[PDB]
């Protein structure tokens, strides 16, 4: 039921820090303010991402694209019959978040959701990156992905697919110490690989990472060299196994929260088949200090 | 509502022989071992292929694969109601057959069969053949295909279309002398024109032969000198009217029991017809003592 | 529900004419006999058209070919719900007609109909035209078409929708004069623009002409001088209105049934829309005497 | 040395039926008038065919076009030492033609020619064919090809190849009766096929015909139509054997001259071979009174 | 023997002025300064574009490039025997031109020409647009072109073809009032139409304007936009007669010099033939008070 | 400057078996006679292989085509510097062979060879092949190839590189036993990988075998079928390692002389660079009894 | 004149240690042995690479090709005239090499270089990695390239273009410290970028490293896993700012001189540009101790 995960939000302690991160090293268009959030764009919507101040240091909330006024009703009763509590967005907030409807909730776990429909574009400002990214895929996939931390998987698995309609991709069991290991699942809504991953991470963060999927190689190449001076680099290159994305890691402003930049991953559809990994590295992807 | 034939088990009385054979003339890469089975590899899948010691010099199992955890409670469902005897694989046996989850159950004649979901993939150690092949036709269609020899092809029939879903693609009648022709089903249960194929034939074994499919018409040519140098050669090259399969015949160290080795078949959809043929071979495959 | 035009079955004066006919000018393939009735191929299946000996000078029977034996049964329960009396062939017609299973009725004005399901197919013997054709197309679109004359169009149009499944592609007001015009009904079952065209015609005979679809448009060129040095012209060459079928029209050795002989025509789809057309004639087809 | 046929300018009895003919029927483009004779347009220059008053009734001149200012330099060296006769087209000739330079001559036999560079072209008064023909091939093949009626083959064949440049593409033996045969020379200068050809007809004109390539076939046939209404075939559809245009021919207002109108003939390049052939039919044309 | 046009020099009042025209309208990247010139590009080249203060308001100089350094020496080899007067760049002008060799000379009537090889490329630092446009059409084809104003058009046409290596590739009369015109000639010396145009236009400076090509048609919507609204817009949208370049102009900071931002325009090869046009606009380019 | 092996000419003990041998078997057209040699076609060619009665059970000549006739004078004059002999065919063998001009010659042992011109097609008489294959790949690469046994292989080169113009394409050792080797040397004369080759085998015969090559793989094994049938093969299925062509050897009704049907050969071009093999056969070829 | 790089052989203190990396960690297929080097394949040749053991542990000879037996005499010639002594290899020396002739010489500095020409070739004994490696891309680009390090570019530079026929793709000024730096010349004799790169470094070593290209982006990756865990890596992946080659480096066993893996390289042609950089990383390449 939910169609792409459209928009983030992060409270942060150093909004300075972000703001140059996500546009001089990530690449982003900056695209002006709406209250005390900062707002960044990477295609034709108004904005994707926004950074607003905060102790948290943390992903504030996520938005969920539906295609339309008559599938966000769906979707309050899919809430209502699961027995989720939601509140519709009054008019400020759908003004602030730029979209003609939304219903906000939270996961089983305190993350604030935002399920939305009829966003706001800007054809008529041409996204211009704030450094050299030749563009980014979003599209109908979303803005991309991210792994959500949760102290019970088959909890958060139930309410992501049962209630919100994610489905299973695969899993890869994250080696986790000698004799310590998470199985991350990796769900879909759409052609992504996964739009959200679930992994019961010993971290006190929302999420582990959030994914930014640029259109060349070239695009990773030159991101990488641009947070490598930054001094922001938490892996090498690499490909992930499942997804086959090629990608480096990266540490954001905000502690223990770390971006990943990569391309080229596969896609999914009707015919995938859930698969087990025991890597999430097909090869690449070393650790840095 | 099975989606693939995954993975095929041999119980055999040369296990040294079957080794050298799957890699040094077939190509498979060795991948271990399983508890007493040695594991051969065609692809990103952990195993595709096993090998056990066993008097039976025969196909020892056949796992059947479906999508997901869903779809396999599913497959129980049908059993269920089939009335079909069938066992859940304890841990143990998920953690030999590296699967998620699987029902064991046996065809009409005592094929034991494992319906499975959630199979084991290790793209950080990449496929690499044992002898010159470009790669093998897997994904989606499986493995390849079997044929299966039964003594009532029409209980046979009944139980892979109605229980398992298998779908009648055409019918060969082949001849088995003067006045005798054996009608042979073939099934597929995806794109592959058959992954499994039923005849009432005059032979001691489970199946008849295996197939496995190339990527090019070179694999098949060099393929078949690699086997002819073994001794091995039971076919000369030939090309199916049914499939358009482009293939030769060897005998594996099994006594009756062939390998075929082809490549460029035709593949099936939602428009395909049912049809007869009245010969096996389009051109060529003449036997070879 | 009926898929597709699979065969044809005249009853003819002069076997010899029509055998040189069909080889020589047309092009098919001779392929021996069945019972009293000469055989001929166009493709991999056994036989497409026989000709027998009789008085008819007339089409003796259409084969309707479905996907499967459930299609076949589910065909019989049409014509049971319908009220439309047929038989089932016997083993005799089953092994006459090379299929594996057929029902035997007529259309609301005596047309012979057999519906029928797995066709013999003889790829191991490869299509050797008889003259210099590239090839006919077939396939999933069947042999071709034809145009039935009937009493009453409002009847037959009933019959072959309601009770066969055929859809309406569009109609044709063919002048039959200053103030006459026949309605002519063209009804597809598959991609070929129409499969059967009913048109209530002033003419003795079951049909007024069946068509063949060659593949290169030197095949009908070629065919034309074939044709004309047999003297049978009865067109010159033209495109139709509607299917956009680019052929010339010849007189068969049967007084008042004409063979069209033509290439690339519009094939028809789901999003396909009902339209009139006053001519049949987008360019050419004149007449001659 | 020639790059392509340009231009055709005829002198004819019926200037009105010519325009008639032109436009209605051919479809070409009336553009305006140069001094007595009436323009028209088949593409982007601002005129490709000239019609005035004259008792000739015949083609009365052709345009030679070469690339540029040096190279019409290079054609009047090759006329000088040839022995060609030839005069340098003063002020008011450039203008009339709407060229930049050309030369003066005729061919052995009376047939006036003009080597010209620099062609005028009206891009911003777009071709608007005068009947439904979608288009014309000309550009770099110019803008068909003739033709010419000669007394000595020979000495024709000597004077344009070796002093115009042209390439002998073929040779088709014309059977003009039971003991009679013409061998027609066809000659490239470009990729068209053949610009110009040569043949000893018993005809009084200087041209057997001249010919305009469309660009689909229903524009051939669509014109075939037109020119049947008109009364004017003298040749049924046909596709030619040394060029393989798919044709019609048909008479112009001025006896004994003839238009082809074709689609889709081979193109010739470098690794073109001289082949010769016994008929000029691959197929149709037969010929119509 | 020129390759292509690599660089621009402007000599103008207003750099500031310069720099946000070519950085916020046209989109040029800022790269720093060489010498008191401020430099910009518009792909992997280090500078395209020079801007240093002058009272010329004009085109300063022309960067002509070769391919290699023995490619210069035959260029140096060529000035030579024209008789054309120039000096080889010292040291400090090729560091500060970036290139590894260099000729200065000047046209027949004041240019300032460079003739150079080895250009300096910098591709660790991607270009990245000021303004939103996806990329620059340059590559073998150089940066662009531009209209250099002649007093004598024969005199300039021989120094540039004769000298330089330029070929023509057409004229267009461009109307200068009732019974006024001047013959506008467009050379070309690699695949685009034109590189350096010469007209003897009534104009005070050295050109008319220069023309930067796009990628997308909407690169050129956009960057109208941008230019009405700095209110430098001096013609409407178009599309060019010979060139099929479509565009719109622009007035930059330097009073009766203009900048010309087009798409999709035609390219040149060995097949090219000159031809003559009445008329620059093949539709649009209505020109703007 | 021999352009391609354009036909063949065999002078055979066994008519009629040689008639049906490339008839029936390899499938191409009975083209009618030319005194007493049968004439057969592959293509448009009016022939291009004859067959005449004669006690040599060897190949009589061999047509080597050139594509005008300059350039057959020009092979006129190279045979006139080397000192080779040759005579003009009169009109006569001009007649009987259908082409405009050829030279008479024979090669330093014995081989009758012929350089010709302007070949006879006949376009309306389309090719309609004897057995079912789908075609010929012939056109600018000619009608196949052969291998020429020689006394003196480097003799032999010398006149066919240096005389007729072929080229080297590369070696093959041929294993005539323990301490026995024969270096093939192969020729071309355009695309086709070669043409001739030459070998110093101990065979009594002119050529060891000729080629020809057909369009599908399916053709070839339909081919072999057929020849099996006839029980005239020679060698299984297999690949060159030189030309990469997959073929089968079969022999033909004259003793010691053979014909290879294959298909898919690599074509060579001016990058082509001469290697050395050891093998003839990259897979298959293995010989038959 | 040189075609390409077509060899290579070693002279190393350690060969069990230039075997495993060459095999296991490069994924090069073990070849045999010629004298007492063991060789190595990387395609069809019969080898590529050679290791013998010797004190050097450097490069010993470099195989440069030439298309046939002319163009080695024509080298010959060209060494003649350029006073460059070289030797003609013997009968045991063309063995050894397995090549059908060759020159031996040595460029101004030491190196020893084998011109030759009919390498051997074993498509009877296919290609097959001894690591995971898609395949290497040679062909007409010959085995990859090498950095040749020179005391002298200049006089290097004459030799290699002069004498041998390279030609300058561009150079690349390397930061040898902060106010020291090597103008590194890249050469081509093909569609590879370049073949040899002159650099005057300062090490002990004939060359600094040799390049071998995958088919792959992936078979980059996996090699730089496999590399990394025998501890050879040198620098981080990257990609270069000339050829634009994706690649890591890495040591081999013999101290001082490393191996580049890459992949998707920009090629050259006969309108490639001269041009110069300042870094040799378009990105990454970050160099690791
Ligand atoms: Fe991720
Ligand atoms: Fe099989
Ligand atoms: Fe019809
Ligand atoms: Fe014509
Ligand atoms: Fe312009
Ligand atoms: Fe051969
Ligand atoms: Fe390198």
């Amino acid at each position: 039921s939910i169609e792409r995960l459209g928009y983030l939000g992060f409270a942060v302690k150093d909004v300075p820090a972000w703001d140059h991160f996500l546009t001089k090293s990530v690449g982003l268009m900056a695209a002006g303010s709406a209250g005390d959030a900062a707002l960044y764009r990477a295609d034709q919507r108004a904005w994707r991402i926004a950074v607003q101040p905060g102790e948290l240091d943390d992903l504030a909330y996520a938005g969920l694209e539906v295609d339309d006024a008559a599938a966000l009703e769906r979707m309050a009763d899919k809430l209502r019959q699961a027995g989720v509590a939601f509140t519709r967005g009054d008019e400020a907030l759908m003004q602030q978040r730029k979209v003609m409807g939304l219903l906000c909730l939270q996961d089983p776990f305190g993350l604030p959701l935002e399920i939305y429909y009829g966003p706001a574009e800007i054809f008529h400002e041409p996204f211009l990156p704030s450094a050299p990214v030749s563009g980014f895929v979003t599209g109908d996939q979303g803005i991309g992905h991210f792994v959500r931390c949760v102290p019970d998987t088959a909890k958060a698995m139930a309410f992501y697919t049962e209630v919100l309609g994610f489905v299973l991709s695969d899993i890869i069991d994250i080696q986790m110490g000698p004799e310590t290991s998470v199985p991350a699942h990796f769900l879909h809504c759409n052609g992504r690989h996964h739009t959200i991953a679930l992994a019961a991470f010993p971290i006190p963060k929302r999420i582990h990472h959030f994914m930014l999927q640029a259109n060349t190689i070239d695009d990773v190449g030159y991101a990488f060299d641009r947070l490598d001076a930054a001094g922001r680099i938490t892996s090498l290159l690499g490909r992930h196994t499942n997804d086959q994305t090629l990608s480096f890691y990266a540490d954001t402003p905000s502690p223990m929260i770390e971006v990943e930049f990569g391309w080229g991953p596969r896609t999914v559809d009707s015919s995938w088949t859930v698969a087990r990994h025991s890597r999430t590295a097909m090869w690449g992807h070393k650790s840095v200090r």
